[PDB]
């Protein structure tokens, strides 16, 4: 499955604990509040987080405070409220990591109650 595919969430809805680690891009699944439900191996390779340790933490408050901004978290919240989260943008991640330019794709999951954040280096 390629980053930014039109129906990426269809493919990832099918994936368990293992298949998500084989993606070529970082993949985080969040609930509506930003709590981390899933976090794959490719994302940990970019950020220096242990995927097994971040589960349950809040992405915007605790893990990724540089994303607590209108440009990221504001766009996330707008999408969980509208029910149609689907946006791609560039961003820099720099909290307890080497400042790293990325491309982000946020997309509602098929559950309707969980939201994907996809990341790749640029
Ligand atoms: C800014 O503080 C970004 C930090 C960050 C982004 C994504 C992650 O999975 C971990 C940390």
């Amino acid at each position: 499955v390629a980053f930014g595919s039109e129906d990426i969430e269809n493919t990832l809805a099918k994936m368990d604990d293992g298949q998500l680690d084989g993606l070529a891009f970082g993949a985080i699944q969040l609930d509506g509040d930003g709590n981390i439900l899933q976090y794959n191996a490719a994302q940990g390779d970019i950020t220096g987080r242990d995927p097994k340790q971040v589960i349950g933490k809040n992405f915007f408050k605790d893990v990724a405070p540089c994303t607590d901004s209108p440009e990221f978290y504001g766009k996330f919240k707008e999408g969980v409220a509208s029910g149609n989260l689907n946006t791609m943008f560039e961003y820099t991640f720099d909290y307890q990591m080497t400042p790293t330019k990325v491309k982000v794709h946020m997309k509602k999951a098929l559950s309707g109650d969980s939201y994907w954040v996809f990341v790749k280096r640029v």
